[PDB]
């Protein structure tokens, strides 16, 4: 469970994403899927990127990067009151898109990233942590659902 403390830090740096939130969508996929590209191959509609450069001139990646940063976004909001939000995320990206939890820390490492790179005064080490804290309590409440679905692994 965050403090109240934890969530304002986590908060105030989303605040500063949503400034550009396409960009740091784009940062986001582009880390995912070159730090793991077994994540890319998930996605019918990207893998025919073969390069940085054709993943940056994508628009339709970035068109989807901002749905991925919005639904995100939304959830933190909720400071883990997230239930109606995770319900139908954790049954499509479970059952329809078939995505591992582990894919989900690795997009999580890939966010804390491109945070600390674009907010550095904002994304000091008390809000790395608080942020790891909210994607873990994320990535526990969608592996729950997982385990339900007979997912977890
Ligand atoms: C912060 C974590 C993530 C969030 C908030 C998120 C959010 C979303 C949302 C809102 C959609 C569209 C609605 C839906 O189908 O549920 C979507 C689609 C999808 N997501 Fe995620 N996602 C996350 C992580 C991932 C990861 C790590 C992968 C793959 C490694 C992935 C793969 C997919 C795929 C394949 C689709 C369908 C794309 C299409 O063909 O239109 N997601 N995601």
């Amino acid at each position: 469970v965050l403090s109240e403390g934890e969530w304002q830090l986590v908060l105030h740096v989303w605040a500063k994403v949503e400034a550009d939130v396409a960009g740091h969508g784009q940062d986001i996929l582009i880390r995912l899927f070159k730090s793991h590209p077994e994540t890319l191959e998930k996605f019918d509609r990207f893998k025919h990127l073969k390069t940085e450069a054709e993943m940056k001139a994508s628009e339709d990646l970035k068109k989807h990067g901002v749905t991925v940063l919005t639904a995100l976004g939304a959830i933190l909001k909720k400071k883990g009151h997230h239930e109606a939000e995770l319900k139908p995320l954790a049954q499509s990206h479970a059952t329809k898109h078939k995505i591992p939890i582990k894919y989900l820390e690795f997009i999580s490492e890939a966010i804390i990233h491109v945070l600390h790179s674009r907010h550095p005064g904002d994304f000091g080490a008390d809000a790395q942590g608080a942020m790891n804290k909210a994607l873990e309590l994320f990535r526990k409440d969608i592996a729950a659902k997982y385990k339900e679905l007979g997912y977890q692994g």
